[PDB]
C-alpha cells in the first residue's frame, strides 16, 4: 500500500501512473527535489534558442494534476537525504525550511536520474558560466542572453549537449566555439563518420578545439575568458557540456549496489539487491541488447520504459527489461546524426569479431528532385553475420534508417536478412533498395 | 552455360546481373519486347508533372552497358510468342521485321511483368485516353498535354496509379474527376483511413465519383466526355488505371502453373513446376509472410528481390525468398499514405481472428514547431497478440512508422513486444513514446 517514489520526472511519473491505475488502494508519495514535475529536458536547448516559446510549454503534466486528478501525494522541494532500508524510511529535507520529514514505504523506486558534471576549474561559479539539465538553468542561460551584452560563446564539451546548444547558439547569432579534450566532437561516432560532424560544424563557422583542456574561466564578477593548456580565449557565456553524474550520492550507507559511475545496479525486473527498493532511469544501469551486459546509457526512452516496468514490477505484475540499444539521434544544424548498437571501440573492447560496411547513398531515388546524401555504416559479427550496430548521417531519413537498424538489432537479425524486408519504396521516399540494404549486400 | 531471360526490367536484369556476376562461362541471352532496358516506372508521373526533366533521367542502366560491359546478349524489339519446355526452345518475334528468332536454353527465366487493363469500353481507342505503364505511354500523355487543349482530366480507377497521377494533374492545374466503381478511392485502405484520402483530394478540389460504372468513351477523334451509368463529364484527357494483368498470354500449352489471375506460381527457390524454368517479378506469385500463401502484389521492391534470388537460384546458388509484407507508400499531395501486412478486408478474408487499435498523434514532440497530426491503426491477433498490418496516415514521418512496422511483421513480433524496443527520439523527429509505441499500449 505505501510506494515512495524519489524523483519527479519521467522514470518517477511513470512509475506512479503504473501504481495508480492498477491499484485503486495505493497510497503513493513522491519526492521531489525542484519544483517541477513531468517536464520535457529534450525541449530546453530549443526554448533557448527562441523556437519554443517558453520553458511552460515543456511541462507533460502539472504538480495539481497528479494530485488532484490522479491523488498522488507528490511533493515538491523534498530532497532526500538518506534512505533506511531495514526501517523502511525515506528521509527528506525541505530544500528552503530545511525541515527534516520521514516517509515509510513498503516498496521504494529511487529515480532521481544524473545532474551534470562541473569539474572544479577556478572560475566555476562565475555569472555567466552555465551548466544545462532543468529548466532553473535554462532559464539562467536565458537571463545571461537578456542582461549581459553576449557575442562570444564557449562550449566545453562535444557530445549530445554541446552539439545541440552549438546549434542553438549559432541559431542565437552567436559566434561559437567548441572545446573537447578528446581527437573530435561527435565521441560516440566512429572516426570516419565524425569527419561529417566537423564539416557541418566547419560550415557554420563552428571553431572546433580538439585535444585542448580547460584549465580555468577569468573573469570579474562574470565569465570573459576560457584559459586552457593551449591559450586564452574570450567568452561572454560558457556552456560546460562535459557529461552527467547518476544522483545517487545519498544511498551512500545502504548495502544497494552501483557500479562504478555511481549508477544503481538492477535486474531485468528494475530490482536492486536490497528488499522492496527499485531503480528506474538515468540513475540505474541499462542492460545492453548487444552488449549482454549492464551499461549506462541515460536517455529519455529508456527512462520512459524503465519507470513504467518498475511501477508495473512494484505491483508484481511481473514483466522483464528487455534492455538498451544505445540508440541516439542528434539535430546538428543542417545534419541529423544517428547511431545504435555497437560502435568500433564498443566492438574493440568486448572482443567480439566484427567487420564494417560503408555506404554513401541518397535518401530517395537518386533521379527524384532534392534527393540528398545519406552516409550510413553497419558493424556485423564476422562469424555469424550478426548485426552490432549502425551510424546514419545526413540532412533528411536519417530517423528512418536508424529506427530500422534499431528494429533489426532488436530482432538480431543477420545483416543479409534485411535485404529480405520488404519495406517501403515510392521515389520521394526511398530507393528501390533502401541504402540499409545496399549496405547489407556489400557485407561479407 | 545457356541462360534466357524474357524480359528485361527490374526483375529480368536483377536475374541477369546475378548470373554475369557469378558465372564467367555463362552465355546470358535478354529478350525484351520494347526498345528501354531497366527503367524506372515509379518516375513516371512525376516526368508528367515535369518534377524530372526527361523520361531519359528514369533508365538505370541502357542496353550498351548491358552488351559491351558485362557481356549480356541483350536483344531489344525481341517478342516472345513461345515457349516449348521440352525441347527447351524459345520462339521470339521482331516487333518491326516480324521475323521469327528461336533461342535455346538450359535454364529459363519469366520476367515479363504485367500490363495496364483496357476494358472493352466504347471509344477506348480514341485519342487522349491512355494507359500508364511505360516510357512510351508517358510520352503520349506528353503528346496530348502538348498538342491539345487540356482542362478537363478524368481518371478511371482510385488505386495507386490513379492516385498519383491525380496529384500530377492537380499540379498541372488541371480540373482533376477520378471515377471508382468500389466505395471509396484507396481501396486497399480500411474505410475509416480512407476518409483522410477522400479529405486531402475534396481539399484540392478532386471530384471522386464512387459507386459508378464508367460504360463508354464519347468522342469523333479524341475524347471529348466520358459516360458513365449516372452521367456523361467533359473530359479532354482520359486516364485509365483500373488495374494489371500478368503478361503470361504467350505460355499457353507449356504446362506452367499460374494462379487465377494468370501469375506464374513459384517455389520458394523461383522455380515454376516446369524444370529448368523459373519466374520472377510482377508475373510471379509473391508469398505472403503473414497470409502463408501465395499471393500476387506486383510492385518494384518484390521484383527486384525476386530477379535477384532467381538469378542466384538458376546458378544453384540455393536460397529462398523470404515472402511479400504487401508494403506500399504512395505520395498524394500533402498527405503520405502507407500501408503493410492484412487490412481488415485481408484478415476478414483469411478467417484470422483479429482487433485494432486506431491512435490519433503526432509525428513529433508535441511542444516542437510544426509538429505534424499522425493517424496510424494497427491490427493484431486477438489471442496471440502477433501484429498482423498497419495503416500509417499524415504529412510527414509515415515512411519511418510503415518500416518499423514491416520490421515488426517480418520478425512476427508481438504487438506488445514494439513497447521494447529503443527507438530513436529527439523532439524533430518523434515523441518519447513513438505513436506506433503508444498504440501498441491500448491493445489488448
Ligand atoms: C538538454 C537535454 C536534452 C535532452 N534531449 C533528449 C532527447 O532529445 N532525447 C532523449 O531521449 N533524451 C534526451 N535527454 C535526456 C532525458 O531528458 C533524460 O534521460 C530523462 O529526463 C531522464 O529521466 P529520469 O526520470 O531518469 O531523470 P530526470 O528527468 O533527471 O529526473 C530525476 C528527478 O529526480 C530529482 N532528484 C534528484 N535527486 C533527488 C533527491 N535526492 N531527492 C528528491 N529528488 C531528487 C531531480 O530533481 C529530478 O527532477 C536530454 C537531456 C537534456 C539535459
Ligand atoms: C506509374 C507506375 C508507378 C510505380 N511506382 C512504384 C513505386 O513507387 N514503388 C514500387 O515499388 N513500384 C512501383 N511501380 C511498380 C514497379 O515499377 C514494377 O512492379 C516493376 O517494374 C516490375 O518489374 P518486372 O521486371 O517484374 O516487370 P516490368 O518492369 O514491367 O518488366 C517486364 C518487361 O518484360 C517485357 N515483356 C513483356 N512481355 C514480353 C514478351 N512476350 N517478350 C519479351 N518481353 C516481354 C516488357 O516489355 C517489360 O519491359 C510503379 C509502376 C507504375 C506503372
Ligand atoms: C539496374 C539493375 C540492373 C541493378 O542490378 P543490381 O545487381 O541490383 O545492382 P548492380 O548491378 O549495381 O550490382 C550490385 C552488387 O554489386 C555490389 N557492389 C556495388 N557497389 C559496390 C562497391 N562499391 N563495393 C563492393 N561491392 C559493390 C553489391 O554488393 C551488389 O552485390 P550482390 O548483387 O552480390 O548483392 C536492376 O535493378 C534493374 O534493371 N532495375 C530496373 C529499374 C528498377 O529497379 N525499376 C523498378 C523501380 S519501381
Ligand atoms: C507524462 C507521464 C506522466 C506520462 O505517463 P504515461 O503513463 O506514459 O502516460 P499516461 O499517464 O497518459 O497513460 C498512458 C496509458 O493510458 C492509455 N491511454 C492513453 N490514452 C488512451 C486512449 N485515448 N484510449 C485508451 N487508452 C489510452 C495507454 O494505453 C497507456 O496504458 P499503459 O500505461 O497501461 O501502457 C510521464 O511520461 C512523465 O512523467 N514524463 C516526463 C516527461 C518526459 O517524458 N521526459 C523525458 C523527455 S526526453
Ligand atoms: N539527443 C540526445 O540523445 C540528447 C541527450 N542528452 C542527454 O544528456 C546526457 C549528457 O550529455 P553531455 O553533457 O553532452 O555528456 P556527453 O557524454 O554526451 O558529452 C560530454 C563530452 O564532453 C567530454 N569531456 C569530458 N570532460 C571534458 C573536459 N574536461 N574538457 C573537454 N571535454 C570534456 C566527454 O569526453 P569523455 O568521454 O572523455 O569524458 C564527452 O565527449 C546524455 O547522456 C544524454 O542522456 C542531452 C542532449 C541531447
Ligand atoms: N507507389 C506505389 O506503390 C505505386 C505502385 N504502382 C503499381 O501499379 C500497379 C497497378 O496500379 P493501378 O493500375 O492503379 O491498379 P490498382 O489495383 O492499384 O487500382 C485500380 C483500381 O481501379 C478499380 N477499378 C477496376 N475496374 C474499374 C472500373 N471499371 N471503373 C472504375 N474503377 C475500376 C479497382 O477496383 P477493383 O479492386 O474492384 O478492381 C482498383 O481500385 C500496382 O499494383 C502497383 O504495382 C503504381 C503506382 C504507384
Amino acid at each position: 500500500m505505501n510506494y515512495v517514489i524519489i524523483g519527479g520526472d519521467a522514470a518517477g511519473m511513470s512509475a506512479a501512473m503504473q501504481i495508480v491505475r492498477n491499484d485503486e488502494n495505493a497510497n503513493v508519495v513522491t519526492l521531489e527535489k525542484g519544483e517541477i514535475y513531468s517536464y520535457a529536458q529534450c525541449g530546453l536547448p530549443y526554448v533557448i534558442s527562441g523556437a519554443i516559446a517558453s520553458t511552460e510549454k515543456l511541462i507533460a503534466r502539472n504538480v495539481k494534476t497528479f494530485r488532484d486528478k490522479y491523488g498522488i501525494d507528490a511533493k515538491v522541494r523534498h530532497e532526500v537525504t538518506k534512505v533506511d532500508t531495514e526501517k523502511k524510511i525515506v528521509y527528506a529535507e525541505h530544500t528552503k525550511t530545511k525541515d527534516v520529514f520521514e516517509f515509510s514505504y513498503d516498496r521504494l523506486l529511487i529515480a532521481t536520474g544524473v545532474r551534470p558534471v562541473m569539474p572544479e576549474w577556478e572560475g566555476r561559479d562565475l555569472q555567466g558560466v552555465h551548466l544545462l539539465k532543468t529548466i532553473p538553468d535554462a532559464e539562467r542561460i536565458l537571463k545571461t542572453l537578456e542582461t549581459n551584452k553576449v557575442e562570444d560563446v564557449t562550449i566545453i564539451g562535444g557530445g549530445a549537449i554541446g552539439l545541440e546548444m552549438a546549434e542553438t547558439f549559432v541559431e542565437l547569432g552567436k559566434k561559437v566555439r567548441m572545446i573537447e579534450r578528446n581527437d573530435h566532437i561527435g565521441t560516440i561516432y566512429d572516426g570516419d563518420m565524425a569527419e561529417y560532424i566537423y564539416k557541418e560544424a566547419d560550415k557554420h563557422h563552428i571553431e572546433i578545439l580538439t585535444n585542448e583542456n580547460v584549465k580555468a574561466f577569468k573573469g570579474n564578477e562574470r565569465v570573459e575568458a576560457v584559459e586552457t593548456d593551449k591559450g586564452t580565449y574570450k567568452a561572454d557565456l560558457v556552456l560546460v557540456s562535459v557529461g552527467v553524474k547518476p544522483n545517487t550520492d545519498f544511498l551512500e550507507g545502504t548495502n544497494i549496489r552501483t557500479n562504478h559511475k555511481g549508477a544503481i545496479e538492477v535486474n531485468a525486473y528494475m530490482q536492486t539487491n536490497v528488499q522492496d527498493v527499485y531503480a528506474a532511469g538515468d540513475c540505474a544501469t541499462h542492460y545492453h541488447v548487444i552488449k549482454e551486459i549492464h551499461d549506462h546509457i541515460p536517455i529519455g526512452t529508456t527512462a520512459n520504459k524503465q519507470g513504467r516496468l518498475a511501477g508495473l514490477n512494484m505491483l508484481d505484475k511481473r514483466r522483464a527489461f528487455k534492455g538498451t540499444l544505445g540508440t541516439g539521434i542528434i539535430k546538428f544544424m543542417n545534419l541529423t546524426l544517428a547511431r545504435t548498437g555497437l560502435n568500433e571501440k564498443e566492438a574493440k573492447g568486448l572482443h567480439i569479431p566484427y567487420k564494417t560496411v560503408k555506404v554513401d547513398s541518397t535518401n530517395m531515388a537518386g533521379y527524384y528532385p532534392n534527393a540528398k546524401p545519406l552516409y550510413l555504416k553497419l558493424l556485423y559479427r564476422s562469424d555469424t553475420k550478426q548485426l552490432l550496430g549502425g551510424q546514419v548521417i545526413g540532412e533528411e531519413g536519417v530517423d528512418k534508417r536508424i529506427d530500422v537498424i534499431a528494429m533489426a538489432l532488436f530482432n538480431k537479425m543477420s545483416i543479409h536478412d534485411l535485404e529480405d524486408v520488404d519495406l517501403s519504396y515510392a521515389p520521394p521516399y526511398n530507393s528501390v533498395w533502401d541504402p540499409i540494404q545496399q549496405a547489407a549486400r556489400r557485407a561479407e
